């Protein structure tokens, strides 16, 4: 169980409490999207996506089970699907449950030709910077990712810690919804 | 979704945050008992039980699915089973999800002969006073009760509100465990 954030203001503590409390009441996809809309309204980004996947033995997604697009550009997602980006996107190779991953950091470390191609295209589409939080359940090798695009979220240590702590609860909600 | 408590101190707010955060990570019966042990250590009682049941159309338990005895006296539970108290105990007739129920209040309103008999026996066994919190999911007509014996918990408005808010999360955990 990931530790709760230190250094939050009373308002930030209350927000996180509200978020986890609300997450525990989510039963439907509509409720989940609506809740993610509200979370996003508190973050310096307009682009959020949650995905649920079946995992390999190293907690990496081997199959996407459910994608809940809250606010990624539909044209970007259409391209991602058409161009087979799932196979090249470094973010889909994360070991879920191992801590938040900053995209710029991960992208800078990419060496493969197809990976670099993807990164260049993501960059042109305003997706060169962002953060992905994750949680995994080995009850049935299933995990979730919460992705937020932009440079500003990663710079807000409090928000990062709050979203990180929310993620396991979003994961349980996503399992219930699925 | 039940509203979060007003008037909590920062320490009480933190406790509730820790409880709901922890509840969302519970996967096994062992984890659930251990967690309930920790919650009980924060309440003026030594007697706690959680039960999961299938519900009728009015959100009353029609069948007990799982009982997790944390600290009810084993002899009391043995008697409860042997003497068919499930059929007479006013607390098992609660409409789950309709707010905390104070036992003394409920017991004072009992008119049936067998009900009164049960109440007299419960009273002799130190179970004349207490509180039952509840939550229900109509996804599959399933609900949980959290019972705590004693007069002192009910007198602590903050604790009552905190436990009440924790209960839906205990319910989701109990479903996962079952
Ligand atoms: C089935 C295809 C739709 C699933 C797309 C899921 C993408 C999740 C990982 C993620 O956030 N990657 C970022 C990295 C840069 O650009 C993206 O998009
Ligand atoms: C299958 C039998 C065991 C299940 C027992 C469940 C009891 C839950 C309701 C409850 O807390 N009633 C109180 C009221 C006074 O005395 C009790 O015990």
């Amino acid at each position: 169980m990931r530790p709760l954030p230190a250094g939050l203001t009373a308002s930030q503590q209350w927000t996180l409490l509200e978020w986890i409390h609300m997450a525990g009441h989510i039963e439907t996809e509509n409720e989940l999207k609506a809740f993610l809309d509200q979370v996003l309204s508190q973050a310096p980004s307009e682009r959020l996506l949650l995905a649920l996947g079946r995992l390999n033995n190293q907690n990496q997604i081997q199959r996407l089970e459910r994608v809940l697009n809250v606010s990624y550009p539909s044209d970007w997602l259409d391209q991602y699907m058409k161009e087979n980006y799932a196979q090249h996107d470094p973010i889909l190779r994360i070991h879920l449950g191992q801590g938040p991953v900053m995209w710029e950091e991960r992208f800078n470390r990419a060496k493969g030709a197809e990976e670099k191609r993807f990164i260049a295209e993501a960059t042109q589409n305003g997706m060169g910077s962002g953060i992905t939080f994750s949680a995994a359940s080995e009850r049935n090798n299933i995990g979730s990712i919460l992705s937020i695009a932009g440079r500003e979220p990663g710079r807000n240590a409090a928000l990062v810690a709050m979203l990180n702590c929310l993620t396991p609860h979003l994961h349980q909600a996503a399992i219930r919804v699925a």
